[PDB]
């Protein structure tokens, strides 16, 4: 059992990751924008936000997350 | 155990989502885009494309996603 939430936010230039762990296991979120990668481990009902920094709004315009858990 | 991955990509007036199972059970994916949502299942060792279109580019600019998994072939 389990539930995770993922919001993508584009204001100006930058881009925030919500993430919502609703699950009863620690999940790992991998965030890839470009040449960016960042990884945050999200804890049993923990919100996360990561905000991602641009020099052109481009940049945001394939943005990938992986989940892990287990 | 298990793992999920989301492509988004934005192209002129549409937003292509690729979904990704690579866990041992399916899940479940709500996206909810403006006033739309989409609803898909992937199977384990399965990829499914989710697209929306929108008649102005702004209609992205918070998309939400929800992964389930371990439920009632449903709404998990």
């Amino acid at each position: 059992m389990g539930r995770v939430e993922v919001r993508v936010e584009f204001e100006g230039d930058k881009m925030r990751v919500r993430l919502r762990n609703d699950s009863s296991t620690p999940v790992e979120v991998h965030i890839k924008v470009g040449d960016e990668k960042r990884t945050v481990t999200v804890n049993p009902g923990e919100e996360v936000e990561v905000t991602f920094s641009a020099n052109d709004p481009h940049k945001f315009n394939r943005p990938q997350f992986t989940i892990e858990w287990g």
